[PDB]
């Protein structure tokens, strides 16, 4: 149950809300409307409740691809920028924002993986993965090595597994098929076989996680990272002279990363869509709008041309937008569940040497095909037990009668 | 159990059991071939079972869409009326008896929903959905109400649902579709819409069902009802001056109530299955065969469109069919069992107001699935049990096994 | 591991080894290169188990249907022949050899069932399956019986049922559609039909298994069984004065017995994938390679073209390969456990009484559908199960932690 003539906005608490608020105390100067930004704990989760029952926010800010389960719910109404406002974004991000080929959000930022190379020990990064292995051997005499970067999580992996040519799910005529999975084709075995050869050439360690990855750098320890601007300010804290750049090409194809939008989506419950629009499309997502959030905490790389190419100045987010432009986006369907779980797996026991590279991405699909049976179960059983409680006692109860 | 060269037929206690023995009485002074007709307790539970093995009726009479489960399992025959004989039904009625593009019964009667109106409190009915608010305005000046009837089944409520182009599966070329479902788009969103805007604006109540509407009706306490042929019986003893009509229009566009088909099947097994041709087309269905059955219990409106034009001097028998003309043939597919389980709880919710309309018939699609899964869950281990029987049981064994 | 630059190949102990290492022994004396064959026991079970984590074999010998499974985990490498040396072996063998349109074994031998006869009770076998019924009546005098064959597994009904136009699943194209399934058609029915109607008019027994049917011929009770290669030596030894023929025909349409074609599978771990192609094509599938074999354990109907015209001399290989070139490939596919579930309870049912050909077919498709959520079951909760041990070697215990 939201309210009228006037708009509430929820955005997490990492971002520039203060800022954000800002940009509704100059659409109040405007309009006479007043704009409410509150920043709820864990609205990620809270969203879905409320919004069912037709309450909650007029707009949300969150990533793209829990947008996808929102609009699957009928939580998110049908955004109609026209032609002209959509040329004033980068034309890939508004595929990060459709649903069952329906516009459901704005893009705002945009969010990959860089390599992150220590500029002391390492001038001129490298601009291939094979050139690496040579280049640790060389780093290896002053007690040093090349590359460091958590191998735990498929997240930080595909980036390599993509490169030439592997996809988690073909996207085309504005829809995910669900039936071309691009797990074990020839690009994405290559791609995880050259993974496995750094860490059996001992060029790498397959124990390396997140925390073991970020130590080592921050530390001196390791000429290279590969992360996203979150970590950016804890290698600001350690006094490391570091630079941002592109990831490194394999097979002369460049590094796919998973591409993350930060978008704003328009409550379908909202009596205020037209203000919501107003809103987004001419305060917020122009030059002074999205400066004022940036302020107060940095969006990194946006969506919107004529503010990205002012922050592009800095290099370390003209090459977030360069490895995201050259990236894969993240799939919002809930068959990336799935997607995760297989790949976590196939990844892990290929790199240990428990499978090979050809068994453990063949197993892939019968291991996606796997979580999809328990998620199909977890949601039957849901639902019989909401059937229950709905009919015992929203209709007769002992005490009454069907 | 059966021979060469009679007839047995089975049709339920409550149809003119009687005035079909007539027919068959009719039938052996004319060919000299006795015709039995017997009514047994649930006949359509114990008709799978005793056809499975070869026996039971040469001939069943029960609605069509139990009739998909009969021809699924192959108890039915392939039935082979020619052209001319199918002009002399109803174009739209032979969809009903139509399963994998066979026709596998011949239709009798014809029954859906119509619009009861209380003739004293309203001589000229509403012909639109969107005057109803209004009207209802004008009576509660009286103590009464415009319109009560059953919003626990979707059965009832379908009807304006389905108006703006809201359908269950799509009918082409004699198939239905099962990938496409239409609970879920812009004309069944509209439908259910005003439903839900009736009962917050306090014209209908969310918890009506089918026992407080008969009574209100029959008290003269509401105008107007919703409710098929079977219920008339009951507003005639009430005394009530009522009439029955078209239902109403919304957004220009007819209701769609859903079409049941009194449908008479002749049995896989049958060793009479020319006998049972000769019956049913030259001898049931003409006119006077449907006049000795109609005259023990009324069918309705009939098939046959030379007994239908005369039995629709009965204003009420000629709205029933109208209504079944404009509508959608109910789907004799088992997939239905699951759209009626998404369908009841996604009009509920959206009547209570647990879930706004666009997020209550979102869900429809995973509650259909739950309960597809859950199915044939069902079917996993009642198949498992059966194999485990005649395997360990009838099969290997202690006597004289293995 | 298996090492390189030695060949190591894995067959079944039943088979000729012995032979198979006379070819080896041969291509070392012509390259230098030792080639060891092993026959361990459960291979089948085993090679999965080895070849996963880069063990195993260089090349393993086992029937085609269970190389699908090896080729879906990607335990087997492309095979790569020209075409020229695709024309060596019968056109039908290289559909045995394929997975997802990749060839991905040798073709060496063909199996398949055949109609043995009793030449002193019958030297003129029936072509057809009609004659069968008057062919006993003639033997009953004589105290004997026309056929028994083993009527509890599908194997051995299914050639009749086939016959008019049963099938498992469609082959068209290289690849097979699932959802083209032919057990429920006119064809597969009138087979069915023709079988219960032995049983119902006492021309076999519906009890009569393989020991029973094996039995009978043996001690000379019955003119005719149907079985493969694998049971001529046990007639030999009766000292019965036996033939192996084409199977009848019913309708004048062919027998479709099922073929099993033994096979030469390259593993995917292999650093001899060049030496295994130069020893299989140009050492084994040559008339001195399989002749080797052939004089250790006969290898039956063999895949080369050439080899073969020099065995059909034999009357009965000549008959295996006469059946198997009139029969289908037994599909490669998971889907198949499934399909045998289903159709051996629906032949036992058939026979038995217990429900008629077509609701005994009708059921086939819906069990074959248990089977298969049951499977996926199996899965899903193996997978799960793998998780949790997974998550533990990650883990935290009181050894160490996250
Ligand atoms: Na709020
Ligand atoms: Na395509
Ligand atoms: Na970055
Ligand atoms: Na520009
Ligand atoms: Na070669
Ligand atoms: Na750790
Ligand atoms: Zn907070
Ligand atoms: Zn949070
Ligand atoms: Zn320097
Ligand atoms: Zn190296
Ligand atoms: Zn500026
Ligand atoms: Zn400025
Ligand atoms: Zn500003
Ligand atoms: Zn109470
Ligand atoms: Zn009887
Ligand atoms: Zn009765
Ligand atoms: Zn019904
Ligand atoms: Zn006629
Ligand atoms: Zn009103
Ligand atoms: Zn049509
Ligand atoms: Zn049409
Ligand atoms: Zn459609
Ligand atoms: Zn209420
Ligand atoms: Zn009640
Ligand atoms: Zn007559
Ligand atoms: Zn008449
Ligand atoms: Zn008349
Ligand atoms: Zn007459
Ligand atoms: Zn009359
Ligand atoms: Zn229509
Ligand atoms: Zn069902
Ligand atoms: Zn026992
Ligand atoms: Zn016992
Ligand atoms: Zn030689
Ligand atoms: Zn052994
Ligand atoms: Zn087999
Ligand atoms: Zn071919
Ligand atoms: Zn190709
Ligand atoms: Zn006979
Ligand atoms: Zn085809
Ligand atoms: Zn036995
Ligand atoms: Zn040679
Ligand atoms: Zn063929
Ligand atoms: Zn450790």
């Amino acid at each position: 149950k939201i309210e009228e003539g006037k708009l509430v906005i929820w955005i997490n608490g990492d971002k520039g809300y203060n800022g954000l608020a800002e940009v509704g105390k100059k659409f109040e100067k405007d309009t006479g409307i007043k704009v409410t930004v509150e920043h709820p704990d864990k609205l990620e989760e809270k969203f879905p409740q409320v919004a069912a029952t037709g309450d909650g926010p007029d707009i949300i800010f969150w990533a793209h691809d829990r947008f996808g389960g929102y609009a699957q719910s009928g939580l998110l109404a049908e955004i109609t920028p026209d032609k002209a406002f959509q040329d004033k974004l980068y034309p890939f991000t508004w595929d990060a924002v459709r649903y069952n080929g329906k516009l459901i959000a704005y893009p705002i930022a945009v969010e990959a993986l860089s390599l992150i190379y220590n500029k002391d020990l390492l001038p001129n990064p490298p601009k291939t993965w094979e050139e690496i292995p040579a280049l640790d051997k060389e780093l290896k005499a002053k007690g040093k090595s090349a590359l460091m970067f958590n191998l735990q999580e498929p997240y930080f992996t595909w980036p390599l597994i993509a490169a030439d040519g592997g996809y988690a799910f073909k996207y085309e005529n504005g829809k995910y098929d669900i039936k071309d999975v691009g797990v074990d084709n020839a690009g994405a075995k290559a791609g995880l076989t050259f993974l496995v050869d750094l860490i059996k050439n001992k060029h790498m360690n397959a124990d390396t996680d997140y925390s073991i990855a970020e130590a080592a750098f921050n530390k001196g320890e390791t000429a290279m990272t590969i992360n996203g601007p979150w970590a950016w300010s804890n290698i600001d804290t350690s006094k490391v002279n570091y630079g941002v750049t592109v990831l490194p090409t394999f097979k002369g194809q460049p590094s796919k990363p998973f591409v993350g939008v930060l978008s704003a989506g328009i409550n379908a419950a909202s009596p205020n869509k037209e203000l919501a629009k107003e809103f987004l499309e001419n305060y917020l997502l122009t030059d002074e709008g999205l400066e004022a959030v940036n302020k107060d905490k940095p969006l990194g790389a946006v969506a919107l041309k004529s503010y990205e190419e002012e922050l592009a100045k800095d290099p370390r987010i003209a090459a977030t937008m360069e490895n995201a432009q050259k990236g894969e986006i993240m799939p919002n369907i809930p068959q990336m569940s799935a997607f995760w779980y297989a790949v976590r797996t196939a990844v892990i026991n290929a790199a240990s040497g428990r499978q090979t590279v050809d068994a453990a991405l063949a197993a892939a699909q019968t291991n996606a095909a796997a979580m999809a049976t328990l998620e199909k179960l977890m949601k039957a059983f849901e639902s019989l037990k909401s059937f229950q409680q709905q009919q015992q006692q929203q209709h007769q109860h002992q005490h009454q009668q069907q």
